């Protein structure tokens, strides 16, 4: 599915995303637009090597989640096909257990680039939703 911006701050505001890994609400919020879009179905592949990435954070399968190609593990437990889905929830526990190594947000490229040095201040303004 789709969410849009304020849908997806009350859904992780709803599971204590909003102080998490002493990053705000709207950090987490900018990550999700920039590395999926807020849509649950976004995958990546990239044959380097088997790497890719899956769904709303796009959690790349060769740390955090285990599927059939070589450059799988499993840290989350959980199948990536788990992160295909219209439930975030685990999700939501392979975001939380991922900030907490010492890369912290950068390990998301497109949070990186795109909402670390950015004014987040007035980002959900208009959602106290």
């Amino acid at each position: 599915k789709v969410f849009s911006k304020c849908e997806l701050a009350h859904k992780l505001k709803a599971q204590e995303m909003d102080g998490f890994g002493g990053y705000s609400l709207a950090n987490w919020v900018c990550m999700a637009e920039y590395e999926s879009n807020f849509n649950t179905r976004a995958f990546n592949g990239k044959n380097a090597n088997g790497s890719s990435d899956y769904g709303l954070f796009q959690l790349n399968n060769k740390w955090w989640c285990k599927d059939n190609k070589r450059s799988s593990s499993n840290a989350c437990n959980i199948m990536c096909s788990k992160l295909l889905d219209e439930n975030i929830d685990d999700d939501i526990s392979c975001a939380k257990r991922v900030v907490r190594d010492p890369k912290g947000m950068s390990a998301w490229k497109a949070w990186v680039k795109h909402c670390k040095d950015k004014d987040l201040s007035e980002y959900l303004a208009s959602c106290n939703l």
